[PDB]
């Protein structure tokens, strides 16, 4: 049945704003922060953290979350990934480890209902101007 703690991306900018220990994750390609850019919690009160994660990298990326968090037990990890790609397998991955709770954000930050397809505010590179519809 459900394992990974997932919601709604709304469900989670609202839990960032009353909970004092929530925390935002980008686990997205580097790639990926040139392009769609990176996310704008700060109206808040919080940081984002950049951790790009690999299945070969388990142990070397999670050292990088327990040296910056100083309670990891009692911080909350809010995933962020393109789409699902290992949301929750990451959530389940820190809270084995030791970290208090995560939330796979479903459907990641592009997908139909994604952190922007949610009316959540973000941080953009500079776009240029350039259509691609017709």
């Amino acid at each position: 049945g459900s394992s990974g703690s997932s919601g709604s991306a709304k469900n989670a900018y609202t839990k960032l704003g009353t909970d004092d220990n929530a925390q935002l994750l980008d686990i997205r390609a580097t790639a990926d922060f040139r392009q769609v850019g990176s996310p704008n919690i700060k109206g808040l009160g919080k940081k984002a953290v950049s951790t790009v994660y690999n299945g070969e990298d388990k142990p070397g990326f999670l050292k990088k979350l327990s040296l910056k968090f100083k309670d990891p037990e009692n911080t909350t990890l809010y995933i962020l990934d393109k789409f699902d790609g290992n949301s929750e397998l990451v959530a389940e991955l820190v809270a084995l480890n030791g970290f208090k709770s995560a939330y796979a954000i479903k459907d990641g930050a592009e997908g139909p209902r994604g952190w922007l397809n949610s009316s959540l505010p973000w941080i953009e590179p500079k776009k240029t101007s350039g259509p691609s519809s017709g």
